[PDB]
């Protein structure tokens, strides 16, 4: 939209075109809260490695099998793909923690039972473009950094969402979480049409993996540049840019976790109360009610009829093996905590996720990457491990035979009576919103991002540094035609949220097994070098009743 | 809301605070009907066994295995749970037959093709509280029943639905179906957080069952009393109470059953008509149309393409084994009548249900409980027995090989093209409405209750009898501190329905295999002692076309 | 004021004169919150043991010395006093936890940085008076409990505060903390003028204790009854009573604890930063600034001048030994945590306090009393142990001699430059408000109760049960003249608070060493008998900056 920026007017060289606001404000009126998140980053930008659009495919990636030693079980290591590489760089606000710090997100999840996205707004200002000049040889080598005052920054935004939306925050290409650190960008690219099909049932014994088709699909290939698609704003030093307001159309995410399964949910089995300490209740044998099958005499609560069912079984860790190669079809998130005996054995089957991140995304070390693995421990109550289930021919007063009873079947149990939950907010490293795929059936829930954009997602902000060519422009030349140039500028954004107030639903005091536990707090705080970690908090934090 | 009651004003001792209306009215205007159901019960109430809230767990219940004799197949007998027991008693209107009698529900299903819930309203009036006084020893023992005129009845309603909704009518804790009989209440309780996880694939051969975690989860436990949650109305004899109007937001239930499968549904296979008696039509061999696979020559109606598919396969009688223990994941209701050969063999696999009930719920005997088992016989046309299905590699003009054809696979076949039905109304013993679980994905249908409340369910009416303490109040005392007290009062309620008129869609006369068959009618009518049975009628009664 | 009550009108026998509201509401608008606490109790009342006002003195109490074995150090065990005993009973709302439950007080201290008292209001309704009648002898003994409908309850309130205010909640005579349990009252009494003076420096070696004067002072004695002082309302069953609104004039209590001493407070000593991990900063030797004495060269931060001083020294555990006997002169509250090495050694010297309480005040056991001992661990930063301090003759560049340096002096260090804090809210067992003593110098702070009433305290609600005399009234008779009678009625009160919103002042996440720690949570929740504990929370909970 071009625009203004920050608080400054900024006309020409020597005037600032905007200010710095990283503050977050909470506004409580009645049942509702308004969270206004301001986020401001200082962005470093280099030249595009190439001024050309490039279409190429890749290798398989590390650990992919070169033989049948593991019989194709490690073909899940396939990173093969094909892409266009666009000279443009992407500014991605979409993560939690680009916006709120650990104390703000704690404020959010304690005071709000749910939250929704309202508005987004963005500016770019205080553009500084410099060229580097090297004068010397070995020792006399001296780099001079000169302001190029007439050099241009190129800015493109998609309000129309005509470019392939890829800014999902997977791979964590997003603005850093630490307000006082600089952000380098990464260069925009998207997938083209390719076939990658791996046959893992190949061979005589059907134990061998084989490549079927791996190629780029050139006759169907869609190449859309930035230049022929969106308006590109050209900006000098005294110039600033605003996106204009964006309005989210989304659905609220609930900030509590549900502990109830169908055995926790409805009317309780008639019970004789204990009259003494250490005594237990006794289930009444003769009762009336609804059982499932022809079953009558064992009035046990397991076979009580229910209206709905909480959770569903899945072929957990499903590998798809489609066109484009194997992917994972997630399954429902839940907690393996009810089944966990050995702390050394790590049960991943609750559709758990793993965050790999770095210094600017909340790792306390450079040169290395910290990990997390959120296994969703509070989300018990959907927990369904497919091998733990069973089915039997009939439900009656009679126990089935060995041949009428089946176990370890790995069936999809999602159906019309099932009630499930999504993951919710993973605070530091999780994405905020997502684009909806344009298909006849649009997905019901999201496996990661808590907010699904009903119309468009917020437009992708693409910046490029216009090339500074030398006196001699040769068609054969690439980066020898162009002067070495880099920019620094300032991104500011404002994201507004609307929460619903959380008030106590219980008599007893709310407990917490999360981060506020101390003695671990030497990290999460800067050290003598200024290095620190950002803690994980779930969006689903306090317990709540399902029904 | 406190309130009035019945038709009487009732100021003080000696004035009646309400009247008795158990009449049901039908109002026919045009295409629509209005059913106004009045229901009035005389309610007996005793002291709370304890004035304390209690949290405890239970035993497993009867028939649960103590060993591996049945290898864990009888772990489906688990009733283990954990609950709070609240001193309050629950008044539950939610059942059919608390409202309509057998002649009213016959009037409903014959004249209406569908019905929806409109309003609910409730009153409590004519409060009588008495204390018992025993004077004598063995023979001289004499019980005197004295009016305590200043004693209080406590009434709490949830309009906000802040208490755990458990009044689903499972276990048939509901107001009785016979207008002239008294109703004892049962004491309100709900589930707390507990883990019950049974590993049935345990052991070396994976044939043994093992307890993994069985406990109460105290750190997540939510304890919500009635006193800190809702307003409690205190009522003496000359006092009455009204709930205020409740408005249902629901979806109509269809009062007909569907006999069409996908073989009954669309265009008919081109056929040569018979010209004589005892002759049959002949399917035309050379026809044009859409088949499924590469199939061409066998133009058979089985492989005709369709737009949708009626019914879905399920791992029938799925045992979940989640946190909280095993439960059943229902599957779609349908009729095993097309597959039933032996009347002695009872095929339960259509998601059939079993009602166990007693004297006030429509059993003609006290001291024993009658049973029903509704196997949904008219609901043929969804009938899908998973072992009866198959799948094959290709569909072509060629019959597949033995290795290309699979049977007895127990797969969930629910998908985007499927059309299914819920059970509908089971008249005497079935619930009317249900609460929706609060989850990211809310269930599409209900496995039992025909009406799903979109906003809240009707609030739970909880009554308690305020304790009458003796002169000496000791903290160590429980029921020795309190005078033996009981109450009788009168519940009145009005439930309004809106039906759509059913008019004849066919030339031939509608037949009926249901209850109007006589010679069984000596029951269903009182006998010389006044004992009688209430008949079962389905909400889905007359046949109708699906498409 | 006489009045109405609850929600009911209640005219005559058979109408309820009020309802039950124990709910607490939070109202968030902008920077401010409004907490409306409703509290409703069911109160048991017996006859006054005597219808007479009695003036008497007592014994010394247990553990008081009968000899010089401990040389008078155990004369701190003196409970001797003199009182009038008034036939009236006291209803005391003044405690936290009569009002809020553990989840409400957690809501308060997390969302509010400070809170103040606004209004108080009280009602009494649903009066039930009964007489007991015993008929039989040994086995035939039978107690009949009859409603006496014309019997009276007597109610007196002081809006004028003309009676000796003694309802300070010390001794924990206050309405119970559990909404669903009954409350017995205790009979009102206050001190008269007496001399108790114990000389502990008596004897030749000044090691012996001696009684100087122990007596009642009859010539100065002030006897004020309830009857000649306040209006007494007489109430039957169909009657109710309201106090009218009371408005608090008080000062807000701050809900955070301060960790800063004078070494934590102002400008920081000039320091050379560490450039590596594991390295420490280095204090700069040559700096400029203000030191205290003639001191110049050691520019150390200990001798930096400050404007104020946080905390003061005290002759900790001062025993007063005045008229009326020994008492303790408290000293400032603070935390011994910085000095605590042995967990087995309990350092009491921070003006710590000890709560002894029972079943209705948050003990999980009857027949025994639980304890707490709040030692104020977060309140480090005032911590001043008098023997740990010192003083020296001069402050210079020279270290003083052995004779110029003093230790262990036990001096009061309170003065014009000192800044201190009070304790704040001890949630379950602490008092809310207090009366100010009427003296030329009124106290600055309070050693226990967080709120000091500037004008009057809320009036004392005194109830008595009017005596039911038998046919024969003899002047010699006491309790043989009167029929055995008891009452039960319902107290309702509404207390309103105005908090100031707490918003995050820090980047890092707030940690907590308090109660939300689980694994201790099996208590604090009811058990199979319904017994549970109430947790302690401080009013000063989160950290905050002093300056």
């Amino acid at each position: 939209k071009a625009g203004g920026g920050g608080g400054g007017g900024g006309s020409g060289v020597g005037h600032s075109t905007g200010n710095y606001n990283n503050r977050t404000e909470f506004y409580y009126h009645g049942d509702e809260v308004t969270i206004v998140c301001h986020s401001s980053r200082h962005i470093h930008l280099n030249m595009s490695e190439s001024e050309e659009y490039k279409i190429y495919d890749t290798d398989r990636g590390p650990r992919f099998p070169t033989d049948q030693t593991l019989q194709g079980r490690d073909t899940i290591n396939d990173s093969y793909h094909a892409q266009v590489e666009t000279p443009w760089f992407l500014i991605n606000p979409n993560s939690w923690g680009t916006w709120m710090n650990p104390a703000d997100f704690q404020q959010l999840t304690t005071t709000c039972r749910e939250v929704t996205l309202e508005h987004l707004d963005q500016t770019l200002d205080n553009i500084v473009i410099k060229t580097v000049s090297k004068q010397g040889s070995g020792a006399e080598e001296t780099t001079q950094y000169n302001n190029d005052l007439t050099a241009l920054l190129q800015v493109a935004l998609d309000k129309s969402n005509q470019l392939p939306w890829v800014a999902d925050n997977m791979y964590l290409d997003s603005l850093g979480y630490i307000p006082w650190r600089p952000c380098k960008l990464k260069q925009y690219s998207y997938h083209v049409n390719f076939w990658n099909t791996i046959d893992i049932i190949s061979g005589p014994q059907q134990n061998q993996w084989q490549q079927v088709k791996k190629e780029i699909r050139w006759d169907d290939l869609q190449f859309t540049p930035i230049e022929t698609t969106t308006e590109i704003d050209l900006l000098r030093t005294g110039d600033s840019w605003t996106s204009g307001p964006y309005k989210f159309n989304t659905k609220p995410t609930q900030l509590s976790y549900h502990w109830q399964s169908t055995r926790h949910t409805g009317s309780v089995h008639p019970t004789d109360p204990p009259n003494a300490i250490g005594q237990q209740g006794q289930n009444i044998r003769d009762i009336n009610g609804w059982q499932w099958g022809d079953r009558s005499d064992p009035m046990s609560a397991a076979t009580r009829v229910s209206n709905f069912h909480i959770g569903y079984s899945w072929p957990e860790w499903r590998i798809h093996y489609g066109s484009g190669g194997p992917a994972i079809n997630p399954g429902a998130p839940f907690s393996q905590a009810p089944w966990s005996t050995d702390p050394q054995v790590r049960l991943t089957q609750g559709a758990s996720e793993k965050a790999i991140f770095d210094y600017n995304h909340g790792d306390d070390d450079p040169a290395h990457r910290d990990q997390w693995w959120q296994n969703n421990l509070p989300i018990t109550g959907q927990t369904n491990w497919a091998p733990k289930n069973a089915h039997q021919a009939n439900l009656s007063s009679n126990v089935p035979s060995r041949q009428e009873f089946w176990t370890q079947d790995y069936h999809n149990t999602f159906g019309p009576f099932t009630a499930v939950d999504d993951v919710g907010i993973q605070y530091p490293w999780g994405a905020i919103w997502t684009k909806t795929p344009d298909t006849t059936h649009k997905p019901m829930m999201s496996a990661h991002a808590p907010f699904i954009c009903k119309d468009g997602p917020p437009g992708q902000l693409l910046v490029k540094l216009a090339p500074n060519y030398t006196e001699n422009l040769q068609t054969d030349g690439l980066g020898n035609n162009r002067i070495v140039t880099y920019a620094t500028f300032w991104w500011t954004g404002k994201l507004i949220l609307k929460g619903k107030l959380r008030l106590p639903r219980q008599f007893n005091l709310y407990n917490l097994p999360g981060r506020p536990r101390g003695t671990e707090a030497k990290k999460f705080l800067p050290n003598e070098i200024g290095h620190f970690e950002l803690p994980f908090m779930p969006g689903r934090c306090m317990p709540n009743y399902t029904m």
